[PDB]
């Protein structure tokens, strides 16, 4: 229905991450919690840190709980170690409970907290599958639903500004909403569309086409979802394996021949900028990704413009961008410039994530976002990967 107090609840920008305001301890102590789909552990600084400018104190809090054990936890782009621990945990602009959850108290990390995001902590709200040390480890959500009436659902509305904003902008603009047990209807348009969530691990989904301007990629089904597919708001590209990116990316630069554009800019490295208000979008094409439907051969499609994969970026008064679609090794992953195109429902309860052309998404008077369907699609299970 409406959530208002939740509504305008999240800051932050897609390169960066989302974050919203949470507090931890009695007293309580307020943070800025990265909001991550991709991830299932509650952990924030608790140690100074030269970009922290605040950090949890544990020896302040009278509700804190030791557990007595460490967690430590190395991924590709970076790494943190903590101790485990439980405190009272509120979301302010959230739904007005406080529950016990665990927490990692980090101590140590190496390339981890981002200089200028405004964010001392992570917010995993993915499966315990994937929480650390490991599955024992309940997440917040597990924790919030067990020992509250909230229900088994939260959705998510990031909202890029289609501009760069500068640090006192981003600290003062409203960068979305994460709606805790529910659907605020205000936040999308036409209706919503649901995909299965294949396995409860990461938010997992399969993949069943994609289109470029309407032209069909035409790769194997399961080659769009090798190793697997999923919704990570922890993640600021669209990133496809491999194979399908090298398939896109010539497809992209085939649409958009028009103009040449230096190697720097498809690898992501390199910033393409246009006299101010001259970003010809139109020569872009969009992209859509269909996803296996809720009924038995039928799938949707979500359509996204390139206001969604051109990442705006400060150089002077041109407008700047970087190409936000990246190779991966890993699968596919439906990162925050995908994010930013929907209202995305993250139902638990019902083992589906549902998609909505976003209220907030950037476009221009000649198109717009999609979300679209049914269509008619066969044995899309052989669409999704085994071993
Ligand atoms: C395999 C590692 O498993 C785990 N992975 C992770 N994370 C991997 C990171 C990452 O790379 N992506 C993309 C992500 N979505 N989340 C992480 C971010 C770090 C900083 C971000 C910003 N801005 S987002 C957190 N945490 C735990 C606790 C794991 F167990």
């Amino acid at each position: 229905g409406s959530f208002v107090e939740m509504v305008d609840n999240l800051r932050g920008k897609s390169g960066q991450g989302y974050y919203v305001e949470m507090t931890v301890g009695s007293p309580p102590q307020t943070l800025n919690i990265l909001v991550d789909t991709g991830s299932s552990n509650f952990a924030v600084g608790a140690a100074p840190h030269p970009f922290l400018h605040r950090y949890y104190q544990r020896q302040l809090s009278s509700t804190y709980r030791d557990l007595r054990k460490g967690v430590y936890v190395p991924y590709t782009q970076g790494k943190w170690e903590g101790e485990l621990g439980t405190d009272l945990v509120s979301i302010p602009h959230g739904p007005n409970v406080t529950v016990r959850a665990n927490i990692a108290a980090i101590t140590e990390s190496d390339k981890f907290f981002i200089n200028g995001s405004n964010w001392e902590g992570i917010l995993g709200l993915a499966y315990a599958e994937i929480a650390r040390p490991d599955d024992s480890l309940e997440p917040f959500f597990d924790s919030l639903v067990k020992q509250t009436h909230v229900p088994n659902l939260f959705s998510l509305q990031l909202c890029g500004a289609g501009f760069p904003l500068n640090q006192s902008e981003v600290l003062a603009s409203v960068g979305g909403s994460m709606i805790i047990g529910g659907i605020d209807h205000s936040l999308y348009t036409g209706s919503l569309w649901y995909t299965p969530i294949r396995r409860e691990w990461y938010y997992e989904v399969i993949i069943v086409r994609v289109e470029i301007n309407g032209q069909d990629l035409k790769m194997d089904c399961k080659e769009y979802n090798y190793d697997k597919s999923i919704v990570d708001s922890g993640t600021t590209n669209l990133r496809l394996p491999k194979k399908v990116f090298e398939a896109a990316v010539k497809s992209i630069k085939a649409a958009s021949s028009t103009e040449k554009f230096p190697d720097g800019f498809w690898l992501g490295e390199q910033l393409v900028c246009w006299q101010a208000g001259t970003t010809p979008w139109n020569i872009f094409p969009v992209i859509s990704l269909y996803l296996m439907g809720e009924v038995t051969n039928q799938s949707f499609r979500i359509t996204i413009l390139p206001q969604q994969y051109l990442r705006p970026v400060e150089d002077s008064q041109d407008d700047c961008y970087k190409f936000a679609i990246s190779q991966s090794s890993t699968g596919t992953v439906m990162g925050a410039v995908i994010m930013e195109g929907f209202y995305v429902v993250f139902d638990r309860a019902r083992k589906r994530i549902g998609f909505a052309v976003s209220a907030c998404h950037v476009h221009d008077e000649f198109r717009t976002a999609a979300v679209e369907g049914p269509f008619v699609t066969l044995d899309m299970e052989d669409c999704g990967y085994n071993i």
